């Protein structure tokens, strides 16, 4: 075997395979490859006869393993061989494993692939490595999926239901599959993912210019590898997390680079991204946005209301447009009646015309000066606002449509047909807004404004595009917020809507909600509550209870977005927020999630640490349980520490008035 | 143009394509053939080249419409055209129309199909028919997926988040697909399906030897068909629903029966398909199965508690399992302190062994003589009891796994590697019950069954084998129950425990809950919440509040399904349900819903009516709505009639409680 070793790790890599396995030395911890096949890798490819296949190149015909540097092992993995016995040959894989020095860091490359008169797909590498032993290892996957999950490696206590469709999940297809980086869909907002148990962690870092996919098994033996064969699974049941490096697609470095933690978990693995985070440029505080901006101090301790007349879907859809004086009257009830301090009022519906033309102000829903009255309104009480904007769209409804604003491929055929509200090329996007926007933030002095969809994902096609529109908006040094938001995004906005969970997901029934991204980036931008799932409605996510609770342990602000119809029931939610959560907001805002912890054996009960001070507890499921000190946090219910020392204690209950 | 006619319906056939216009003469509406393409059926088959191409029938090379009966319309098909101008030379469909002397029904059938050397696969026929035209039409496609849904075909006010994701999927493929029928998964739970305007409504009823798929299209515009070209749709926004006639599979008759009923909805489509329902044998009342077994009446107004152990998935896990004095500590509770007066305990771990071996009373949890201590309990109160059963689980985890009772296909296969809890041959069941159910019976002095898994879906393989598991439990005369149910195993069980909604399924972000199952089969069977998804569990189907407000609008009873250490948890949902659902269940137990009613334009408010003399109106959505005469029903909130004359009006309440 060859070895790689400095102070902290010893690689031992195997040389007729090409597997390797990692000691953590300080702590004994022994990171194994493949437990199922001794796979260093697992390559889809074409075949003689044309038909995908997916082989373990560590079954190739030569395989190549030698020290080629001091802390450099290049590998190379010649002529594959297919399940029928037959030779892709001319098809070689080289790849390289290099040793930081001094840390406990060890880089995985995949350096050339060459593939003869075959085609390349899919390279998991390293395969099914770093992997976690189910009902072992105590620890867990860690997933920056949206703003976070992990997905423990062992079963443990929950509710009756929950506990069926978890177990269950792990058995079937629910606990295999793949996710991407940068979308706002079910994938990943950060580049890193993870593994540990009681003794150690481990954390790949993909490099900036690469795009693999990961591949995931949460407590599954295999048995999908063995379904179509019908025969049962001879694997153990293990967690592991894959890089999917798209050879037919990449032409970034296909590099990650692993860091192991003595003792870490989910919470060190961030730390660790965020050194990386702030190299890489996206990191820029909400102290120094608020130096180039006072403004922004309106935002700690607010409420974002959405106000939803319809539009952009519609204008002037009857039984959902609010007229403009019904939009002050709105305003003004929120501070007068519910005695709301601050807010983010944002109004879907100020426009006569459909989105990508965000003109002019609808005379039929009364006209310019009427919505100045309501914005002054909300001026005059220290509230921000915005109006709904969108440069993207080119919707079938519109008479304006046109498929010339849109993108083609290299077939020349049109792209995202089957995605209404991101058609525009990015490269027509600037000058979109650039018809009215300069216009209504004059007329109507704004301070604030929200733009949608465009800055929701982060794709490399049309990238140049959004960049260019965000340094245009940017340039306007308003308190600007923007839907979803991804990393690259944040030295451009103060604020994202969204970035928690999607409600129909890939591992929600065998995963844990953990504030990954805030745990990055919590000083650097402020999210809020996503529209469709927001803080008033009740969802996969929870109710109001379980809503205002996560939010203040991951340290988002409260989302209430709502028809005007609703209103008057809006109005208890919105005084429970303004009592419980705005103030916890209004202190944390600024600070950095420090840490995170699972305090009971169900994960319902957790500590969040902020560099305020702040220290919040909460519990979001229905039974009180106890913690450290047999303090017990009732159901539903808060135990805060603030920055002044007091301490707030509570919870929620649900009754039945009967007449 | 051929022209079948009675008094009630007008069929007009088109000669040269063979689609239909179906006018309804009471109403005048008339229901248009496919308005998107004239395809009379869309026929899906291998090419010369063996590709699957899907053709437009109606562009055969020849087409014979003859009238060759009174009522009979018959069409033939012959050698469809592929989009190359290929022909499938000696490819034939042969279909019948037939209208009913005297009633407005319309029977369709595929009577032939000749495939030549090609291979047929997919038939839509009749092809996108009975649509409705999106914001013209205002109505509901509507589909008994499980307990039942609605689909508007035209928008609506909601809430706004609703509202977006709602509108989103009428724009992308959310809003296209197939279900199957008689699974319990995300299929049809009645072989019957429809559409409705405001002026006449039309179902089909499928024939009952056959296993066609129904697609389905709700507002879509038909992208999904052009997103490959890269090319915008040309077509309008229609809702329609399809048979798809699997020619590859299908050995029953292809007849599908079309009834046209002027001013009707989804309730008049119930009460036709009740009439089929009790001609299929399928409707055993209630109100036989007590006059045989008059501990039934034990089922009126009690709470369905099941007290999870983590069993059948673990044997006596830690911080899951129960003793048997802890199980009859929390019986005692229920009725001494929480004053629960009628109750359905179910308790999910009692045995050492895993299923399907459904034995030994476990001496771990306490022995023989202590469970008999906590059901003699229990049966002193007049609560009924049931041990969890299975006989058809065959467990990776357990030490007496085999596959020895595991089914193998043609190839030798084993069958249901995927489906751990299903993967015992059905013809094997009655013997493994056999084995110790009756010992449990006369020991325990079981007056209750309830048993796992088999009966959730009705397909034709091993439905003998579960006929002989089911006659033989049902030849016992307990009071029984069983998993999720299907119509054709209503003549065997007493309650089902599910029947109502998947927490995500295709179609939840377009469609409204409506009780279409229970609006035909609520005096045959009982119904309680899925455990996986109880009215204790905060999930996509809504909180406490809401699923409380829907079981006594739909008919159902209460599903308290918990791990033990949650139990001072459910204390406040327990004493809620209580006082709100049980004497509502209590009173309609036995009757008939009589009718439905979506009173408010988002949906929220609801009414029903029971032939017990009682009425039930409920607001499902955060804001109090009037209905006619000026009523306010609250948000949350409820106002019911009772047989007696009493009205019982209320709401619930979210509090924050800081101390
Ligand atoms: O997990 C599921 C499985 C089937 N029925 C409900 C639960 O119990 C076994
Ligand atoms: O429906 C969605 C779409 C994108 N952003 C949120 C909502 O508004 C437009
Ligand atoms: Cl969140
Ligand atoms: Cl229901
Ligand atoms: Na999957
Ligand atoms: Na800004
Ligand atoms: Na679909
Ligand atoms: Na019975």
């Amino acid at each position: 075997p060859i070895v790689l070793e400095n102070g902290k790790l010893n690689i031992n890599i195997d040389s007729k395979t090409g597997c390797f396995s990692v000691t953590e030395k300080t702590s004994g911890h022994v990171w194994k490859s493949d437990p199922w096949e001794n796979a260093a890798g697992l390559l889809t490819l074409t075949d003689s006869k044309g038909k995908k296949q997916t082989v373990n190149i560590s079954k190739s015909k030569k395989i190549e393993v030698s020290k080629t540097a001091k802390n450099t092992v290049s590998l190379k993995f010649i002529d594959p061989v297919f399940e029928d016995g037959s030779v892709a040959k001319g098809v070689s894989i080289a790849t390289e494993l290099r040793l930081d020095p001094n840390n406990a860091q060890l880089d995985v490359e995949v350096t050339e692939h060459r593939s003869g008169n075959f085609t390349l797909y899919d390279l998991r590498y390293p395969a099914r490595a770093f992997s976690l032993k189910t009902d072992e290892d105590k620890g867990a996957a860690v997933i920056p999926q949206k703003q976070g999950v992990i997905c423990p490696s062992y079963i443990f206590p929950m509710n009756g239901g929950r506990f069926c469709k978890w177990d269950d999940a792990t058995y079937n297809n629910k606990s295999q599959g793949s996710l991407e980086l940068f979308n706002n869909g079910t994938g990943l907002t950060m580049p890193w993912w993870g593994t540990y148990n009681e003794k150690s962690a481990v954390m790949g870092i993909v490099d900036v210019s690469a795009r693999p996919h990961m591949q995931y098994n949460i407590n599954n033996n295999g048995q999908y590898l063995f379904n179509a064969k019908g025969v049962m699974s001879p694997y153990q049941r293990i967690v592991f997390l894959d890089p999917i490096w798209k050879l037919d697609q990449e032409k970034g470095k296909m590099r990650i680079s692993y860091h192991f933690i003595p003792g870490g978990d989910y919470v060190d693995m961030a730390k660790v991204y965020q050194k990386e985070a702030k190299a890489r440029g996206h990191f820029v505080s909400l102290q120094e946005k608020l130096k180039r901006n006072p403004n922004v101090n309106k935002l700690p301790g607010a409420i974002y209301f959405g106000i939803y007349g319809g539009y952009p879907h519609y204008v002037n859809m009857p039984g959902m447009a609010f007229t403009f004086d019904e939009l002050k009257n709105i305003i003004k009830t929120i501070h007068d009646d519910l005695r709301v301090d601050k807010a983010f009022v944002h109004a879907w519906g100020t426009f006569s015309n459909f989105v990508p033309h965000n003109y002019p102000i609808s005379e039929a829903l009364g006209g310019p000066e009427k919505l100045k009255a309501a914005v002054d309104l909300a001026k005059s009480y220290g509230y921000l606002y915005s109006s709904y904007h969108a440069y993207s769209p080119m919707l079938e409804n519109d008479p304006n449509f046109t498929t010339d604003l849109m993108q083609r491929d290299a077939e020349g055929k049109l792209m995202n047909t089957g995605s209404r509200w991101a058609r525009v090329d990015p490269k027509f996007q600037k000058g979109l807004a650039q018809k009215n926007i300069e216009k209504e933030i004059s007329y109507l002095g704004l301070e604030a404004d929200i733009t949608d969809i465009t800055f929701a994902a982060y794709r490399e096609n049309g990238k140049e595009g959004r960049i260019e529109l965000a340094k245009y908006i940017d340039s306007f040094n308003l308190v600007n917020g923007t839907e979803h938001g991804q990393e690259q995004w944040i030295p451009y906005f103060d604020m994202f809507e969204g970035m928690t969970y999607l409600e129909d997901r890939p591992l929600s029934v065998i995963s844990h909600p953990a504030p990954l991204f805030n745990l990055v980036y919590h000083e650097a931008i402020a999210n809020f509550g996503k529209i469709q799932d927001p803080d008033n409605e009740v969802t996969a996510n929870g109710d109001f209870r379980i809503k205002a609770l996560r939010s203040m342990l991951f340290g988002r602000g409260t989302t209430i977005f709502f028809a005007p119809y609703e209103f008057e029931g809006m109005r208890p939610m919105i005084e429970m927020a303004r009592d419980l959560v705005s103030p916890v907001h209004k202190e944390t805002f600024y600070s950095e999630l420090k840490s995170h912890e699972y305090l009971s054996a169900d994960y319902k009960v957790q500590r969040s640490r902020f560099s305020s001070g702040t220290e919040v507890i909460a519990n979001l499921g229905p039974v009180a349980q106890k913690i450290e000190g047999g303090i017990s946090i009732p159901g539903y219910g808060y135990r805060i520490q603030m920055k002044d020392g007091s301490l707030k204690t509570g919870h929620f209950q649900v009754s039945l008035h009967m007449d």
